[PDB]
């Protein structure tokens, strides 16, 4: 083989992007974290993915798990190992201590263990391999200087037998040292990181390739979850910039609107409703969602402002019946208040509703109420994930946004999503006569024409009904006008 | 001799300026790093543009990769070290344990190893070696104390055969210790430092040569990418501010703008066009692009923001026709996520994408989106990297950059871009009658 | 002198100002610091400076760098060791393991070292001595306890002696301890911390004196650099406010501006042109370039912002020919990056380029370039530096700071340097009428009288037009005025009709 | 005193200036005749004929 280094798919949700194809075959592959990383599931979801996918016989050593408990723990993410091992495509390779025993035991098993891996691997036709928790078996009395020989021996050994390895290391501190004797991330050709950090109470898992000798990869963390069908890796940096985009129009649920965006929204794009509390961001977006049931189209209106009950309510007072929406199945509403996760949770939750209901519109309530609490840094990440979903599933996205000012109207978003969205719809009050009138306005539309004028608008039973704009006046974006008044030309 | 220090070139791209010549002669140098951050790759490229650009043979020692990868983990860079094994160019002296180990070795093995690469130095006329993780080898039950004169031994025996050496050393902490028993700095004659720093969920690679007794070199760290390619640094303090300066015009695409301008934009020049969101820098931008194909000429598009799709449909709506720009092969479109990469790599992308198509005109389509999260100097940095080369290359550069706030404006580029910019196109909203004109 | 101890100088640039008159005689100096940091080069022209301009004999005691080389790498600097010990002026005392050595000596050797170097002295009858990285003997299996005697044992003899000798330690962090066991730090009568410290990417070297035993001393870090001259150190907290001032008089290149400024800038000024981009500070720095050497005088140009070819091609735009000018040799340009080093260097470059051009006038474009990135106690520290030099050498200098903020900036500068400077020359933008219209305004002169009026002035290709002033306006500073008009038709040039041609034939 | 907002109401647009008494609030009329009341320090119309 005089050629670049093969990778084997792990067929893990993301990882062989990141990877570029995967896990270096024949090598041997170093997953170190804290307590609770998933550094167990790693291991054991690259085995299975193996043997379902490819046929691949796989061999698990464990060092502390009973394999009663590694089947058991397993039927979570709903895949009986117990079957595989009676296929003979699975072997849990017991290394596990009992209760009793004695002492003065170095290197003496780790002769004996090598015969023992090397056996289940001949016999089982193996070529995939998964050893969970190496630590724990010089965890009996050694130091850093006696680690490093007993693993490179192990290492060497399945290189040359031509199986790939992945083994588990447990850390102590997230940021500190990869590996608790500081050894085992250059005994190892590669180096994955997994990261359950804290900061503000909450926790955000990462996934981060350190290195991969001989190729490239994606450098720096990746958040990833763990659900009931494993480790599911969001590779938000490795999503291209290659969207459809049509001249499709869609209409707004607002005729005036649609006339004012010069025909409508794209199909193919992204709206931004910006405003003040009170403006009616929220009306925008469940007339934006009946309108997607009157073509019997299917649409989710992603709440996390307003309760399930309170939304009905205000929709009906506003005419449209969103009762007749759910049993149509032509709408679907989720609601859940965004400290009940993380960012990187709620991503998934969104993208795994929208396969599940395949909507041709998406409405998303307040994205001011995901960026509570949030990092700008890490919220703007979010965007993008949601966002270019969208954008790439030929899904059109209203999104809503509360400026914390209002009056004055200093920029669209604080947050600075304007460069994201195609187009800006804004809501603006205007004080008026010691009235608190309101203002909409097409800010901006990449593709269309859109109007210039800053028309007022009053909400009614009926709904939302846009009016004149206001000529005879002045500093209108100021939020305070002054009527200058024509005396007279 | 009765001179100074002499230096041999490296041949690493950005390196050789860092050091001001390159790594001295007939002393060791010491490469420190945490893993992961190209200590071996940097011992290994030593070695091969020794030979390729020098016919100066090289000794590999490795105590730890089997001699087999080393050959193996190259071919991803493009060059086969296999054949310089066989041509006796290279000779890769095993130095890493046997599976079935043994106990006790330091001092009859220091002893022999450089007996070994003496012998190898003596047989193929050897003027590059380079040692990979000189660490490993103390890694049996040595102190901090034992450490030193180890290293003192290695490093003097080899000064007296008159060899160049690289030493590879391990780290724990980036910022930490610079090496890992916290000695090995002071032992080695020149100390460089590969670090791997985070921060913001990205990695950022950088060179820093910390001292060369003897020589002067270039203080700090520089960014560098490992590609394809090996190695690449990028010395943005190295280049100098001698751009090149003409009186010739361009057009612009918008003929009264043209006008606006005096006549047109320069050719050696920076042109910003800045404004709010919905303001129209891009329409200038594509009125930018096409009329380079108008007179028969390459540019490139650097988008961030729109896809390629709609970066067409919007141009296509605006007359102009992006389609035909990219089969007569004049206009090309690049298209990619800020986040999809660092500062360090973007910089890079671009430079390789103008390399590969010669451009006459380019616009990066929102500098802005490139700044989000990363730190304000690493971003004035990266527009020092993109500003200066396209100066000097020729290049008339139009960039866009969305300012945070609409109407009240109040500054320019509000990360202060615009001090490094000749010419200012400024856009903006204007309230009449209710209704919001542009300007 | 009013200090107990005797001092020895060093004749390093900048050290014996800080040490107040050198390094105490007969007593021992620790000179530590990180790796790289310039501890062995200290202690090389240490010995070096003590030869050569005072012909006193030097030992060097090296512990791991060979003989040769210490030899080798001082030629960098363009120093002849290699005759020094010919001439027997310099003895390099090499006590360097071997590579081929055993193990366990670091007790009677102590005391046979100290029979080395007392023999070294006698026989060379040295006055200096240098025993650099003391630390490395210990580095065998020694703790702290261990060191604290062997040292005490080494210094007490040495002082008995009567050498003044200079110790160099190594560290591990910048701002921990002192030294590696840290008990060099009490066991010395004076100690000197060499510094690298990172901060942005960036390297700035400083060195401080902890403390000197029986005397005082400059506290705190102070930048030095090292160069093909070797260690040099900026006093920026010595340099005295004691410049000379006179009442004499310079053009500025425009003599509308000249009149502005009572009679021309100062001689002796130090003057700050400040506006928004675009306004054109650059422009009254060229033609405050192009005057000295108009009048045959030396004067240079730094660069921060534009190459030296966009130099040259819109100073010619505005006529002014800068080729002749750098023919003539009058004129000097230099341009380069503030990524390119840190503050401590572009300071040294630009006090170097001074002392290699003697000139009566200095300008440099942009200090709001050098701003970048650095801290506003590091920037404002590099102004004082530049500003107090140009100051007591009799040299004419105009700053250019551009504010980040155009139209309605609250300040003159952003980094609050309007006190340091003497005569402050402002320039804005004015929306007038939908148009981008200039103004200059000379806002402070020390000395003078100066015009208080806020002029509009034109740019074109014969350059700077200063007209009149918005007298019919209000809020002119705030870039957008309002216009009142209690006349405008009053006189001037009333009579309608026909009062002008355009045109003929000539 | 101004009803900012009301989710499922009509709700008062109007900005009225309200009394405190011995009584308790009352609320009363707006500032029909005022710019940027919002501001703080309004400016008012004429009052003329
Ligand atoms: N069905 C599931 N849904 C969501 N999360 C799950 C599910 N099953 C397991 N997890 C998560 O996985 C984590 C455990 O992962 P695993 O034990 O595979 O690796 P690990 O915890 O790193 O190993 P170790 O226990 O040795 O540290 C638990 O903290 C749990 O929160
Ligand atoms: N039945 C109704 N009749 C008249 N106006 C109504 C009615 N219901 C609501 N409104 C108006 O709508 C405004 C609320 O807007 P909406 O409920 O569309 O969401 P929103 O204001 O964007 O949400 P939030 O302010 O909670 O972020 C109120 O200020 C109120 O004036
Ligand atoms: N073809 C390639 N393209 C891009 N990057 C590569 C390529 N090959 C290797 N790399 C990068 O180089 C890094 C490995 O560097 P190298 O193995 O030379 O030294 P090191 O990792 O510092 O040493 P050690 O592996 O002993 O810790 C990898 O993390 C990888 O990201
Ligand atoms: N077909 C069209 N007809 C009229 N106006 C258009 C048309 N397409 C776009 N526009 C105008 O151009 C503006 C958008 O400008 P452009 O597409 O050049 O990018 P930009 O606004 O500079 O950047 P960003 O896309 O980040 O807002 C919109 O506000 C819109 O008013
Ligand atoms: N001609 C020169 N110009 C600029 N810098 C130089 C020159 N010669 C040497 N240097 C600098 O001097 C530094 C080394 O200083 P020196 O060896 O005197 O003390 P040190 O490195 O602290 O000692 P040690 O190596 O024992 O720690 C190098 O980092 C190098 O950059
Ligand atoms: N040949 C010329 N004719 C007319 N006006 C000119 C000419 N050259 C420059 N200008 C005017 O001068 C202004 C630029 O000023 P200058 O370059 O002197 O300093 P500056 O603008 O402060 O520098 P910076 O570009 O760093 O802001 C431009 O706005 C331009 O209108
Ligand atoms: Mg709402
Ligand atoms: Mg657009
Ligand atoms: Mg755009
Ligand atoms: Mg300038």
């Amino acid at each position: 083989e005089h050629q670049a280094i093969a990778k084997m798919r792990t067929m893990i949700e993301g990882f062989d992007d990141i990877s570029h194809g995967g896990l270096p075959i024949g090598r041997s592959t170093l997953v170190s974290g804290t307590s609770g990383t998933g550094k167990t599931l790693f291991s054991i979801q690259f085995l299975y993915n193996g043997i379902i996918e490819f046929d691949e016989p796989g061999v698990f050593v464990t060092f502390e798990e009973t394999p009663q408990d590694i089947i058991k723990n397993a039927r979570s993410f709903g895949w009986d190992l117990a079957k595989l091992v009676d296929e003979g495509k699975l072997f849990i390779l017991d290394a596990s201590p009992d209760p009793e025993g004695q002492e003065v035991v170095g290197g003496f098993d780790l002769s004996a263990l090598i015969e023992r891996i090397n056996y289940a691997i001949q016999k089982y036709r193996a070529r995939r391999v998964s050893i969970d928790s190496v630590t724990s078996v010089f965890q009996q009395y050694d130091a850093s200087s006696v680690v490093r020989r007993e693993l490179f021996r192990l290492v060497a050994r399945l290189k040359q037998i031509g199986a790939t390895t992945v083994m588990t290391t447990e850390r102590i501190e997230e940021y500190g040292p990869i590996a608790r004797y500081g050894v085992e991330e250059f005994v190892s050709d590669n180096v994955v990181i997994l990261r359950n950090v804290l900061e503000g109470e909450r926790r955000r898992r990462t996934l981060e390739i350190l290195k991969l000798r001989g190729t490239s990869h994606m450098k720096g963390e990746y958040p990833f979850t763990i659900t009931d069908h494993g480790i599911n890796i969001f590779p938000l940096g490795a999503m291209r910039l290659t969207q459809r985009s049509s001249n499709v129009r869609v209409s707004s649920g607002v005729v005036r609107l649609d006339e004012m965006c010069g025909g409508g929204f794209f199909k193919d794009s992204i709206i931004l409703a910006t405003g003040a509390t009170g403006t009616g961001k929220t009306l925008l977006v469940s007339r934006f969602v009946e309108n997607a049931c009157a073509n019997k189209e299917r649409a989710i209106l992603f709440a996390y402002e307003e309760s399930r009950a309170q939304l009905l309510r205000n929709a009906y007072s506003w005419g449209m019946d969103f009762e007749e929406m759910e049993r149509q199945n032509l709408l679907k509403i989720v609601c859940a208040y965004p400290e009940s996760a993380g960012l990187e949770d709620h991503l998934q939750i969104i993208k795994s509703e929208i396969n599940d209901f395949k909507p041709a519109r998406i409405a998303i309530d307040s994205l001011s109420a995901l960026a509570r609490g949030v990092s700008n840094n890490a919220f703007r990440q979010f965007v993008i994930g949601v966002t270019g979903y969208a954008k790439q599933e030929e899904i059109t996205g209203l999104f809503t946004n509360t400026s914390d000012q209002f009056m004055g109207v200093h920029s669209i978003t604080d947050s600075h999503i304007s460069t994201i969205t195609d187009t800006i719809i804004l809501l603006q009050y205007v004080e008026i006569r010691g009235e608190m009138s309101r203002a909409i306005n097409v800010f901006k539309m990449r593709g269309s024409w859109h109007d210039k004028a800053i028309r007022e608008f009053m909400i009614s039973d009926k709904g939302p009904d846009i009016k004149d704009s206001f000529r005879n006046f002045e500093r209108i974006i100021s939020g305070s006008p002054t009527r200058i008044t024509v005396d007279e030309k």
